[PDB]
């Protein structure tokens, strides 16, 4: 079952399509613009597809020629432009385009971000929020905005330092210039190098087969536990107080 | 001179066997239960060994079969169990087990984790807090909570990332599968890998009396400052403060 | 056009030669005391140097027949030792130091450090503060204060670990043991290995001219958030708020 937008297509494969109940799915979003670009509809439907994967266990987010070419610099330029010097305006502007990369890294389940081909710019700030990310071996990745006089300000030098480390993010944020998939992997930004986009997307499909069979609760609270931001005391006392609310006997006796 | 516990051995040997006067030791904790198992005896006798180590000026950390399978699932669950779905309750059982995770970070001196075969779930969160990893090719290492239905919440979630990054530690926290030593090495989890445990075992030695010939309080303030999690300027004050109380003209000569 | 001082040599290249305008430069500050050593004049005139920097694009921070053996202990011990035991008099004395720390680490512009031979020391914690680090084949970098009865406070301990991550700044700051060009590249510290001293220069010369190309207000704006220690809500509020205040029609245009 598919959900066609104008910049994204949707589909959610039931991970029993047998029996008589109602269980979960592994959703993969697809990003569907021209080259995988972000647009005004980008921005408006990509939380959309979001608020449609309540009955989801693992979503894949890939793209079709390439992952993607970032943010369409004529499209948004419509509403960037007019406020340019005007804080409050320029942040309500960039409030609906954090949507989509703060509103990823909430999700409670595990996305796994599939990359092919060129990652630019505001797509490798998407990634960055992902939970683990797989490339094939003709994977690009930049944050070229400051040759536009850009500030990356989608996440991605808050995240990619998490990610790579800090002087790594800033040969990335500082020069423009691209990194292989070769060095994204010895750098931690991918965990997994396929041969082909077949072969990736076969893999992130079994990948999140795996993850699915998981108990879901343990990798929300795994997640929430990396991505809280909290001292060491409070983000280790939530772990265990996730433990106290979701832990069962039937989990442990299974596994 | 050795200290037999039911779950652990501690043994501590004199720097200088010669001389009349009393000195420092070299420990070596080694994890004793079953595979390196860790019971409700465990958490009460691991806090009792360390409070033995006011004369150590290194604490070497390693197993006898393997390092360790982590917690004893079966032994542990008479505690744990009963106390599911009550916040302080299960807090004050998770107590007694932070009594190692924390205590083992909290030690004033250099701790080496000498790491051989299964490094395992509690056992990686353990050697999380030591502040050197030695391992041996045969070395295999991961964090399988998850498939119990439990967030990993002994202190894995919060010191792996400073380790290895967040993405890296995602994969190993997310997937519940082992990584090998040469991954571990290129991750940063371990600085040095040996070819086998008897290898490993005379590296930790000749590590730690490296380390023994250092001066403690320099050794300290320097764990200190790297453990902190301070903002930068209040953790740079302190390593000033420190250096104020504890440098001297003696050691400035010697080095 | 080139200034002496006794410790260092401050050099700017205008990056137009023609044109009847006055544009911006490339700056070269080279440690010129013996082996690069830093000593009381060394605290005065680097901060010094800085201030001189209005009209610089890019900072390249290299040594002469070393980059740096770090601080001279001999010259130092002068002002050190009557401050031993007195924190509010000790603090005084460290605060000129972290004049050129702290001072290189909150310059607004792109700082390359280009090392060759050794980096050692108060060496090694001021590239930490540069925003990309090359090296030479024989680049060698420790921080062996340890060694002293010191515990590194010229900022190492807080910096290091953004950059290579926590386990691997113990093992340096624990061991105080160096680690060589090839062992950097892989954990992180540089980004960059060059054949040799000249091949590296040239190169620092190039990636110079390449920053020198970009907007300077994004490099700063990206520095900035990067550094700024805040937690991600803030961090990535303070960005938007930069390009709403520093991004141009005209530089999109131009990119």
């Amino acid at each position: 079952q598919s959900m066609t937008y104008q910049s994204i297509r949707l589909t959610q494969r039931p991970l029993s399509q047998d029996g008589t109940t109602q269980g979960g799915t592994v959703a993969t979003l697809t990003l569907a613009a021209k080259m995988g670009s972000m647009g005004p509809a980008f921005w408006q439907e990509f939380p959309q597809a979001l608020s449609e994967l309540g009955d989801a266990r693992v979503l894949i987010v890939r793209g079709e020629q390439v992952f993607s070419a970032g943010l369409d610099v004529k499209s948004n330029g419509a509403a960037i432009v007019p406020a340019l010097g005007k804080p409050d305006a320029f942040k309500a502007v960039v409030d609906e385009m954090h949507a989509v990369t703060e509103g990823l890294a909430a999700l409670p389940m595990p996305v796994i971000a599939a990359v092919h081909g060129w990652c630019i710019g505001a797509g490798l700030e998407l990634i960055a929020g992902a939970d683990l990310r797989l490339c094939s071996q003709d994977a690009r990745f930049s944050l070229p905005e400051v040759k536009l006089g850009i500030t990356a300000d989608l996440g991605g030098l808050q995240r990619l330092p998490h990610l790579i480390g800090r002087g790594r993010t800033a040969h990335l944020a500082l020069t423009g210039e691209a990194i292989d998939a070769a060095t994204a992997e010895r750098w931690g930004l991918v965990t997994e190098v396929l041969p082909d986009q077949d072969a990736l997307f076969a893999r992130a499909e079994a990948l999140a087969e795996h993850l699915a069979a998981l108990p879901a609760k343990a990798l929300e609270g795994t997640k929430r536990a990396l991505s809280d931001g909290l001292p060491h005391a409070e983000s280790l006392a939530a772990a265990v107080r996730w433990n106290a609310e979701h832990m069962t006997v039937e989990a442990l006796q299974a596994g």
